[PDB]
């Protein structure tokens, strides 16, 4: 009834990577190793590096997941707030009431389990363009971390998991996630906090 988010490895030495946005009140999207968090406006570009140490197979897959942080909250599933589920800002594959989407991937799946009822939206695995060493997934995140009657100030993480063809873990990473109006501001003051502690 709760999902993993022990880091693993795996045969092929999975992990993810992250761009180095600053904190400038401008900043979109930044992501903090310190507090192994991503800070995020609503709705914009999540770029999400994935690296391996050896190539997995064909039919090896991607998927990404939302869970609650707090113990207490983790059996929830993470979703999106009454009015967002309802805006009709659709892109033509994610469902409404999915918080997390791939952005411009014509071969994203999205999932409702029909045993956890959580969403996932997984992606086939492909090679880095050639003169990468890494391949970019775009994620985005459709409501904010304070949205009332959704994540409703409650933290969360996103669990992105390596998968075989038939859904059979083969690596996993994951990192917290705040989606907020001013990222560049919220890290610094949460790297400030951490760092008076
Ligand atoms: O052949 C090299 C290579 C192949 C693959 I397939 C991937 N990959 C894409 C999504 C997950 C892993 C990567 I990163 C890579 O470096
Ligand atoms: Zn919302």
């Amino acid at each position: 009834s709760v999902p993993s988010q022990k880091t693993y490895q795996g045969s092929y030495g999975f992990r993810l990577g992250f761009l180095h946005s600053g904190t400038a009140k401008s900043v979109t999207c930044t992501y903090s190793p310190a507090l192994n968090k991503l800070f995020c406006q609503l709705a914009k570009t999540c770029p999400v590096q994935l690296w391996v140490d050896s190539t997995p197979p064909p039919g090896t897959r991607v998927r990404a997941m939302a869970i609650y942080k707090q113990s207490q909250h983790m059996t929830e599933v993470v979703r999106r707030c009454p009015h967002h589920e309802r805006c009709s800002d659709s892109d033509g594959l994610a469902p409404p009431q999915h918080l997390i989407r791939v952005e411009g991937n014509l071969r994203a799946e999205y999932l409702d389990d029909r045993n956890t009822f959580r969403h996932s939206v997984v992606v086939p695995c492909e090679p880095p363009e050639v003169g990468s060493d890494c391949t970019t997934i775009h994620y985005n995140y459709m409501c904010y971390s304070s949205c009332m009657g959704g994540m409703n100030r409650r933290p969360i993480l996103t669990i992105i998991t390596l998968e075989d063809s038939s859904g059979n873990l083969l690596g996993r990473d994951s990192f917290e996630v705040r989606v907020c109006a001013c990222p560049g501001r919220d890290r610094r003051t949460e790297e400030e906090n951490l760092r008076k502690k």
